[PDB]
């Protein structure tokens, strides 16, 4: 008797500074966590705008797809925000450096920030913003998918580790999947009048079009 699938999965410990700072975002009361939708659009348009220079002296960039844009897709029944980009994408080993594993000066400095009086909303100057996710998710999946690599799946609900694995789900042209698995108590951001709002208000200036897309499994259908 065979398995359907069988895959290798691997859990990194996250480098420590990192763990402390997941910690205290995620535990933390804040007040104005919408933030976290401008940190992660922001890193999107940072991809698009990577893939898109790339592309000015090679042309070939984009034949895995030549629309440069963000979608948000709130899907009230699995309770998830994932916010979707066609931009560079992060290779396996992008995957695992950058997020956790290598310690950026910025992770101490935002944190060293925040006890001399900043502010949480400062966080993306401090260039950790993604982990802003956390004031809004109790687990994160990052699908990603580079030029000439395969699609992998990064996940962590905090707690010191994360794991990687390849995704053999539904195959992405190329860019970032970010899959917020919200909180109980954050439903708010799977409301289309609050998801625009927050856009509208933070999110004004970003230079590729960003899309709704409501996503519900129809009865029976799930
Ligand atoms: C060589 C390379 F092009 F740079 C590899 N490509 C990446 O490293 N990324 C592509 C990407 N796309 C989205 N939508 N988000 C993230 C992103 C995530 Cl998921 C987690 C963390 Cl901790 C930081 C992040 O971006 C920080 C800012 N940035 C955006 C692009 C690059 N740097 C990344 C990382």
């Amino acid at each position: 008797d065979q398995p359907m699938e069988e895959e290798e999965v691997e859990t990194f410990a996250f480098q420590a500074e990192i763990a402390q700072l997941m910690s205290l975002i995620i535990n933390t009361f804040y007040s104005n966590k919408e933030i976290f939708l401008r940190e992660l659009i922001s890193n999107s348009s940072d991809a698009l705008d990577k893939i898109r220079y790339e592309s000015l002296t090679d042309p070939s960039k984009l034949d895995s797809g030549k629309e440069l844009h963000i979608n948000l897709i709130p899907n009230k029944q699995d309770r998830t925000l994932t916010i979707v980009d066609t931009g560079i994408g992060m290779t396996k080993a992008d995957l695992i450096n950058n997020l956790g594993t290598i310690a950026k000066s910025g992770t101490k400095a935002f944190m060293e920030a925040l006890q001399a009086g900043a502010d949480i909303s400062m966080i993306g100057q401090f260039g950790v913003g993604f982990y802003s996710a956390y004031l809004v998710a109790e687990k994160v999946t990052v699908i990603t998918k580079h030029n000439d690599d395969e699609q992998y799946a990064w996940e962590s609900s905090a707690g010191g580790s994360f794991t990687v694995r390849t995704d053999t789900g539904e195959p992405m042209g190329r860019g970032t999947k970010v899959i917020l698995h919200l909180k109980e108590d954050q439903t708010e951001y799977l409301e289309e009048r609050r998801i625009k709002e927050i856009v509208k208000k933070h999110s004004q200036f970003i230079g590729y079009p960003i899309t709704l897309f409501v996503e519900k499994e129809l009865e029976h259908h799930h």
